[PDB]
């Protein structure tokens, strides 16, 4: 109870809804690995894996390549969130620098799934 995120009214991302188990939620979200942030979960970004016991959110970022030259390493981030419980779970997936570091000023995407 200290200061809260404060969802800004130009961005829409936190899905608050419910969900079954395991039902692999996948999302194609796009971007560009080439311009300084990266879209993962928070608190896992740089890691091998994001999910962990919670929501096994098998994620894989790919970079690949442009059309038919190579100056574009720029894919998307596919994210499969498997609800590996029952309850409150979250897909906690935020636009950070690894290279830097993770900040409230980045975008947002918590994925919010009441597991029933």
């Amino acid at each position: 109870g200290s200061h809260m995120i404060a969802p800004l009214s130009v961005k829409d991302n936190d899905k608050w809804v419910d969900t079954h188990v395991g039902k692999t939620t996948e999302i194609h979200l796009k971007g560009n690995p080439t311009t300084g942030y990266m879209w993962t979960r928070v608190g896992f970004v740089g890691k091998d894996v994001l999910s962990d016991e919670i929501l096994e959110v098998v994620c894989k970022y790919t970079p690949t390549p442009s059309s038919t030259p190579m100056v574009g390493v720029g894919g998307i981030y596919v994210v499969l969130v498997k609800p590996r419980k029952r309850g409150h779970h979250t897909l906690e997936l935020v636009y950070t620098r690894p290279f830097e570091g993770i900040k409230p000023e980045n975008e947002r995407y918590t994925l919010h799934l009441n597991v029933k």
